[PDB]
């Protein structure tokens, strides 16, 4: 059973302007991605202080940089508070038509797509590097879920009953053909030494 949905006008554009638009500087793309599951990280804990039970599905709060060249995807895995079902489909948590807007604006004011997170859509930054996104997540008051985009107006939403996660989410990046830099080891040290050397979680990055 899978479910397949249309994005919302602003959010496709979106989508085609992060693909289309000449930008090299594509390494931003693993910050953004890194803040959102340090801000997941933050949310369990939070909410952790006043009910412990919520950390029943996992205590360790942790990134996961897992590459893998045969596949030809890199993998960001987090053990963060997780999305349901109905968040999934609201743009996986954001508020991505205003945050589309205010980017917008702020491209014609200035900005560059560097800034992308300061508007709340820094997840779409995937499409910079990657050619489709597989998001798994499992939240404690849901299911476990898979959503998909290879972008060109569409997503997919379907259960996951494969590999149990406990909590959190995985995002499943499979890199454009040209993008291959993103599974060597260097590279990705090099881009979390220089974007996010002071994320309060451990970041492990898994070697083959
Ligand atoms: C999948 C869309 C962006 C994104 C979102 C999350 N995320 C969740 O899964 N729950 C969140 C609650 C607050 C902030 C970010 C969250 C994540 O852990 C990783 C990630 O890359």
């Amino acid at each position: 059973e899978v479910e397949t949905f249309a994005f919302q006008a602003e959010i496709a554009q979106l989508m085609s302007l992060i693909i289309n638009t000449f930008y090299s500087n594509k390494e931003i793309f693993l910050r953004e991605l890194i803040s959102n599951s340090s801000d997941a990280l933050d949310k369990i804990r939070y909410e952790s202080l006043t009910d412990p039970s919520k950390l029943d599905s996992g205590k360790e709060l942790h990134i996961n940089l897992i590459p893998n060249k045969q596949d030809r995807t890199l993998t960001i895995v987090d053990t963060g508070i997780g999305m349901t079902k109905a968040d999934l489909i609201n743009n996986l948590g954001t508020i991505a038509k205003s945050g589309t807007k205010a980017f917008m604006e702020a491209l014609q004011a200035g900005a560059d797509i560097s800034m992308i997170g300061q508007f709340g859509v820094g997840f779409y930054s995937a499409y910079l590097v990657a050619e489709k996104v597989t998001v798994i997540t499992k939240h404690n008051d849901d299911e476990q879920y898979a959503w998909e985009s290879s972008a060109g107006g569409s997503f997919t939403v379907r259960t996951d009953t494969g590999e149990p996660m406990g909590r959190g989410t995985k995002v499943i990046l499979h890199l454009k053909e040209d993008q291959t830099e993103y599974l060597e080891e260097r590279r990705i040290k090099e881009i979390v030494k220089k974007h996010s050397q002071f994320i309060g979680y451990p970041i492990t990055l898994f070697v083959e």
